[PDB]
């Protein structure tokens, strides 16, 4: 019965957390207090990660080091631990964070891409030549191919240039300091409007722009190309056009190509006007709008438009090439070319000209599990079987070796793949076959497409090289991950995976298809660095795939600052419940070894410090728990509710659509308001900043997910993938509908986006499906969609409620459940109407486990409506079955440090002059008593309303404990222990570590044993309020 599950839910409703052991400083002692308090909070688990090793903290005298004995002796210590307890455990593929690293994998076993080196040779006879040796990583490289090219000019390839800049910036306030410069080592930077000029001797011809930098720039991608003949009149070339880009961009340089131009100067002029806002796919425009160049390399031979991308050694997207830029003169045909890979130092013979000699291998990418200790090396191989096999033997494994055999198979249930942070990879000893059985044809003689070198036509080229990434993205699901499954099966462990994108070249949501437990990823207070596509990868995925539980990596906080408590963190829990997760993962639990020092270690200050020296570890982190293990009961039950199907395309490579990315695809379901805002949001004028958390200077108009709450204004949607439509998808009664319970009444084809601008063509076998679905009755809305809702097809919004109320809808054999939360700090009263006809509605409340069973209803035109008062972040959910205290004198009791002050008026602690009081953080245990005049009656309903609360309290009244009170309503009932006469109230309340981290900080320490590697802290110097400020009120019902 669903009451049952919510009154008594079981483990798999419970919340998790990732368990980080730091530097190697680890006890026995602080592992049966982590675990103890772990179950006491009500945790179902634990994701056990060591971060990093002694040389990283040497410091902290760490003594269990990642693969000695001395370690693997506290991971069976942990695990004889949690079995005592009842906890169950997970860990991680290698140590560190991610991905698939270790000490055992060499080069050769490592991820690899396609590298070259080239020539320019006299054709005729060649004997005993040395060609030159492409890119070797630790000396490790291998040849593939050798191809001879009869060059398309004999002139050089690059030419020397003078180069100069000029500002062109004219104001008033300009920091002069800040305008463009070049410094000794040629390194371009400005803050303001300028160009950079490039002077050559003699005319040169350039077909693209090499773009070397230091680190991301964003701006450098933005530069408008100009050119001229005589030095002073000059014509424009091209606009530069930044590819979509994640923030693992660096591996490449980012060539763009321009119709060949012939000039003596070139300009490239730069203005910050213009820029789009920081995004995850264009991650390097999060940060502040200043261009910095490390070099500009002007080429002369002919490549393919951002082709590092298209050859798959990075996440990118970018238009396909224009026939103005690259041309039939511009590529080879397959005739032309000579292969000299058999004879091959070369000895053979050429026709007379010259020739590009490109001899073409592989070598390894160059990445490691770089946050591990004593695990750390080299990324495996993720297109190679035996190495993804190697790597799960050689730490996953081993933990059911080297620990207690026994105890591992029961406690160890649970393998996981965090997100991809390797980079990208386009090669294997087995890539070429695959290729040729998936794709159809050989790769083999167009290997020169790899170094972005246009074969038949731009068009072909380009055909080719997405389907070289098509394959990339097939081979990441079809080896690394069936090869984790397989062995997780064997193992009896479930498979929780986060997302590939936007790092691995990849369809987002493929690999979601093999694992068990999709998991997601949310932050706090981060915008820089929160990942809500990776959120809606991972539900999309599950949804798709019909994975029931979503499991949800959350509250992750760049900079933590000590003022964090569980009040605070409800409404982003909230919202990412609305999204579809139902199993969350504290980011994160440190390991503190120490006993005897508080608040302790820490993933050096990330957050959210979510810990047993919390000074709300005990009460709060356990009722907190208690509302997230009711909600996950009923968010866990049936199948999610979802109208609409998005189609995520054909491009490579690709993943989940944002809401603000369909916005002009269906700007009326939007809405008008929504268009406008986005009109603004994404003009972008001025480029401002803000700083969010202390010290991270961003684009201030980057999406924020807090505002992007029921963005189609009473539907659900899912992205949807080729995969599912061709393999998946059947028509139902007029829905698509895919295993698992997924069913969709609209399928949306949209409008060509950024990460898909060509758009790419669809292939005809989904043409096919999206006509048979379309004949079946399924919705497939002509675009742009501009009205309102879908009621004209005879489709309904789901929930109609206003703005600022997030939600969502499941349902099952037992009937249907609406979770609706305030997100806003107001006490609210609306009307919510949902589409269910003629069934008696429920509200059950997750925070104190109370159903209603009799609510008042309206039932108009087939609809059922409530009337709703949501308190400040306050949450319900909706079930359908199928007078002045007056106080004696207060004693005060600080725990802490044993002070004890009797007052008559209620104080905010941070305004005493005592300053162990004002600086304290922790609990004080507050005792009165009051008069309470009558008998209770019958059916009459006692609420002590606490007033202002910081931040949290639990209510005592003659001993009998009336909740931890922990968000609004701040009031507890008391109706049950209230007795005629003197009443006695203990009331517990409980702050957070800021106040008293600051009076460490400044030699006013309130008590003995502060310490903490965390060195963030509030900008703002100020000591927060603190304490039981009330007014305490009695309020009496019925
Ligand atoms: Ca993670
Ligand atoms: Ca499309
Ligand atoms: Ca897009």
């Amino acid at each position: 019965l669903l009451r049952e599950q919510f009154q008594n839910p079981s483990d798999e409703a419970k919340p998790w957390t990732f368990w980080y052991w730091m530097f190697g400083a680890v006890s026995k002692e602080g592992i049966t207090a982590d675990l103890e308090a772990m179950k006491r909070a009500g945790l179902g688990g634990t994701y056990l990660m060591p971060i990093k090793g002694i040389k990283e903290g040497p410091q902290y005298n760490g003594k269990a080091q990642q693969l000695t004995p001395e370690w693997w002796e506290m991971v069976r210590f942990s695990m004889e631990e949690a079995d005592r307890l009842g906890l169950k455990l997970g860990m991680h593929i290698c140590d560190g964070f991610a991905l698939a690293g270790g000490p055992w994998m060499t080069p050769k076993e490592s991820m690899q891409k396609i590298v070259w080196s080239d020539t320019i040779v006299d054709g005729g006879k060649i004997k005993g030549l040395h060609l030159p040796q492409p890119e070797a990583y630790e000396g490790f490289y291998e040849d593939i191919s050798l191809f001879a090219l009869p060059v398309k000019e004999e002139a050089a390839d690059v030419m020397p240039a003078q180069i100069t800049c000029a500002n062109i910036a004219t104001g008033n306030h300009i920091d002069i300091k800040k305008t463009v410069n070049m410094d000794d080592a040629g390194v371009i930077r400005s803050s303001y409007p300028c160009y950079i000029q490039y002077e050559y001797e003699q005319p040169f011809t350039c077909r693209n722009i090499e773009i070397i930098l230091s680190g991301n720039n964003y701006q450098a991608h933005r530069l408008k190309v100009m050119a001229s003949d005589d030095g002073v009149n000059y014509r424009l070339v091209k606009q530069l056009v930044p590819a979509r880009q994640g923030w693992q961009n660096t591996d490449e340089n980012s060539t763009h190509a321009i119709p060949a131009t012939t000039a003596r100067y070139f300009r490239f002029y730069w203005t910050p006007e213009g820029s789009e806002p920081g995004s995850e796919d264009m991650d390097a425009a999060k940060w502040k709008p200043n261009l910095k160049i490390k070099e500009l390399r002007l080429h002369r031979e002919a490549r393919l438009d951002q082709w590092e991308g298209k050859a798959g050694l990075v996440w990118r997207v970018a238009s396909s090439t224009k026939k103005e830029e690259i041309g039939e003169q511009d590529c080879y045909a397959l005739s032309q070319i000579i292969n000299l890979t058999d004879p091959f130092t070369l000895t053979a013979t050429l026709p007379k000209g010259k020739w590009k000699l490109l001899r073409m291998g592989h070598t390894a990418t160059g990445h490691t599990n770089a946050t591990a200790g004593g695990g750390k090396g080299l990324e495996c191989d993720k297109f190679n079987p035996k190495a993804v096999r190697k790597q799960f033997d050689n730490w996953f494994a081993q933990a059911f070796v080297k620990t207690n055999p026994d105890v591992a198979r029961r406690v160890l249930k649970y393998m996981h793949v965090d997100s991809w942070e390797c980079g990208s990879q386009n090669w294997s000893d087995t890539f070429a076959a695959e290729f040729r059985k998936r794709r159809g044809y050989d790769l083999m003689p167009y290997l020169p497409l790899l170094a972005g070198i246009p074969m038949e036509s731009a068009e072909r080229s380009e055909k080719i090289l997405r389907d070289v990434r098509t394959t990339i993205g097939e081979l990441v699901v079809d080896v690394f991950y069936q090869v984790l499954a397989d062995c997780a099966k064997e193992y009896d462990c479930q498979f929780s995976a986060e997302c590939v994108a936007p790092t691995m070249v990849s369809d987002g949501l493929l690999h979601y298809q093999k694992v068990d437990l999709p998991m997601g990823e949310f932050w706090l207070n981060s915008p820089t660095h929160d990942k809500p596509n990776d959120m809606l990868d991972a539900i999309s995925g599950a949804h798709i795939y019909g994975k029931n539980i979503i499991q949800a990596e959350g509250f992750t906080e760049v900079r933590g600052t000590w003022n964090e408590h569980p009040g605070i963190l409800k409404a982003l829990l909230d919202r990412n419940y609305a999204l579809g997760i139902n199993r969350l993962f504290f980011h994160v639990y440190v390991h503190n070894p120490w006993l005897d020092r508080k608040p302790g270690m820490t993933l050096d200050g990330i957050g959210l410090f979510f810990q047993r020296d919390q000074t709300w570890w005990n009460k709060g982190a356990k009722a907190f728990c208690e509302y997230i293990t009711r909600c996950q009961s009923l968010l866990q039950y049936g199948h999610p509710v979802a109208d609409i199907a998005v189609f995520t395309g054909e491009e490579m490579p690709r993943r989940s659509i944002l809401p603000e990315r369909l916005v002009p695809s269906l700007p009326g379901i939007f809405g008008a308001e929504r268009v406008e805002s986005e009109r603004i949001r994404l003009a972008n004028e001025g480029q401002p900043l803000r700083v969010r958390p202390v010290g991270v200077t961003h684009s201030a108009n980057m999406s924020d997910p807090e505002k992007w709450v029921n963005p189609l204004r009473g539907y659900a949607y899912d992205s949807f993938n080729k995969d599912a439509l061709l393999r998946l998808a059947k028509a139902e009664n007029g829905r698509m509908t895919l295993p698992g319970g997924a069913s969709y009444k609209v399928l949306v084809l949209p409008l060509p986006r950024p990460m898909n601008p060509d758009p790419a063509a669809l292939s005809p076998e989904v043409k096919q499906k999206i006509n048979e679905l379309k004949e079946a009755g399924i919705l497939i809305p002509s675009l742009p969609y501009k009205e309102d809702d879908f009621s004209s097809y005879g489709l309904e919004r789901d929930l109609i409620v206003p703005e600022n109320i997030a939600w969502t809808h499941r349902q099952g054999e037992q009937g249907d459940i609406y979770f609706i939360a305030n997100q806003l700090e107001e006490t609210r009263t609306f009307t919510a109407s949902m589409r269910i006809d003629g069934r008696k509605p429920e509200c059950w409340n997750p925070v104190t486990g109370e159903i209603n069973a009799d609510i008042p209803y309206e039932q108009k035109s087939h609809r059922t409506e409530i009337t709703l008062t949501l308190a400040p972040n306050e949450s319900v959910f909706i079930v359908y079955p199928a007078t002045g205290l007056e106080a004696t004198e207060y004693t005060v009791t600080f725990t802490a440090n044993g002070k004890t002050i009797q007052r008559q008026e209620l104080f905010d602690w941070s305004k005493e002059e005592d300053e162990q009081i004002r600086y304290y953080s922790g609990t004080a245990v507050y005792k009165t008593t009051f008069r309470w005049k009558s008998k209770v009656k019958e059916d009459q309903q006692v609420y002590l309303n606490l007033g202002k609360v910081c931040d949290l309290a639990t209510v005592r009244v003659n001993g009998i404990d009336c909740g931890t009170i922990w968000t609004a309503p701040y009031r507890a009932d008391i109706t049950a222990a209230l007795k005629k006469g003197v009443n006695e109230l203990e009331i517990e309340v409980t702050n957070t570590w800021a106040n008293a981290l600051k009076g460490a900080d400044e030699g006013k320490a309130p008590f003995d044993g502060i310490w903490t590697n965390a060195k963030y802290r509030r900008a703002e110097n100020t000591l927060l309020p603190a304490g039981l400020l009330g007014p305490l009120n009695f309020d009496v019902a019925n």
